[PDB]
């Protein structure tokens, strides 16, 4: 009764693309409002209308409402993280400047330190989805493929979705122009994916043990081992520090390729020829 008074929520309530979400440790997993199952962002019949989302919110005790964004709906979702201080005022200049150029429906995200802006328009095709900043804030832009939590906490009385040109987002987002994740999932299923270093562990000794495993699974493809290492819990700034005409990471990967003798062949699937045992 309270949130349906907002003009922007009425615009969103025309679409049967509503979900509910709940806190799993420190993530916001979306759920089907009708049966409580886990909701996909590509299955339309896993969603519901706003009345079903509000009923399921009470049925399963979820944390709040959500809205799945699709290519067909005219909405763009702008996510601004860690831009509000304790008093829920903007403390980041990039976020302040963005709100002055994109005056649409703005609400305070569930954690209270962020903002959501919902606009009607088209994203520029040359910007990254996520852009991080030095102070810790971030900017996520999505027009489809994922959902957004809905709180209804209107910020600065901006309670109406406007149709704005979004080419100005190029001033804030960074520009952008077997598979890697296939190898990662393979190593994870074999217990070859390391965990974050505990205190008292020799991190560089963990780097070499993991680089040794990468040399096998990646077939000693050093450019692939490097791309995978940067996504691993062992990545740090030392990986790119210069060390005697090279980087610590390049030297670590080249020593692993020399130390390791056998390789994993995707055609042969010689998973048993791995010389290293899984982690604990
Ligand atoms: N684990 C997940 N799986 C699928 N979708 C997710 C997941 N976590 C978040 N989302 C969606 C809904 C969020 O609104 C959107 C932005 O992520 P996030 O900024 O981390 O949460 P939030 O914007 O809902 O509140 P806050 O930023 O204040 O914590 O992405
Ligand atoms: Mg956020
Ligand atoms: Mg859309």
């Amino acid at each position: 009764h309270m949130i349906m008074e907002i003009p922007a929520i009425k615009a969103l309530s025309r679409y049967a693309q509503w979900v509910i979400w709940k806190k799993e440790r420190d993530t916001k997993i979306p759920y089907n409002p009708n049966n409580g199952k886990k909701a996909s962002s590509t299955d339309p019949l896993a969603w519901g209308d706003i009345d079903e989302a509000q009923a399921g919110l009470v049925r399963y005790g979820a944390n709040g409402l959500g809205f799945v964004l699709t290519k067909s709906d005219p909405f763009v979702f702008i996510d601004l993280d860690h831009v509000l201080d304790e008093n829920k005022r903007v403390k980041c200049e990039w976020a302040r400047q963005l709100l002055k150029e994109i005056k649409s429906y703005t609400e305070i995200s569930p954690s209270g330190d962020g903002l959501h802006v919902v606009v009607s328009g088209k994203l520029p095709d040359y910007i990254k989805h996520k852009t991080k900043f030095d102070d810790g804030s971030a900017l996520e832009v999505y027009e489809s493929g994922r959902y957004m939590t809905i709180t209804g906490e209107v910020f600065d009385g901006r309670d109406d979705i406007k149709e704005l040109d979004l080419s100005i987002l190029g001033e804030f987002a960074e520009h952008k122009i077997l598979d890697d994740e296939a190898i990662i999932d393979l190593m994870k299923r074999k217990g070859q994916w390391p965990d974050a270093p505990k205190d008292g562990d020799d991190w560089s000794s963990l780097d070499m043990s993991f680089a040794n495993r990468l040399a096998f699974w990646c077939g000693k493809d050093i450019e692939r081992m490097d791309r995978i290492f940067r996504q691993s819990p062992l990545m740090r700034q030392k990986w790119d520090r210069p060390t005697a005409g090279s980087t610590y990471g390049r030297i670590t990967l080249k020593k692993a390729c020399d130390f390791v003798d056998s390789v994993y062949d995707p055609a042969l699937r010689n998973e048993s020829d791995c010389p290293f045992e899984p982690y604990n």
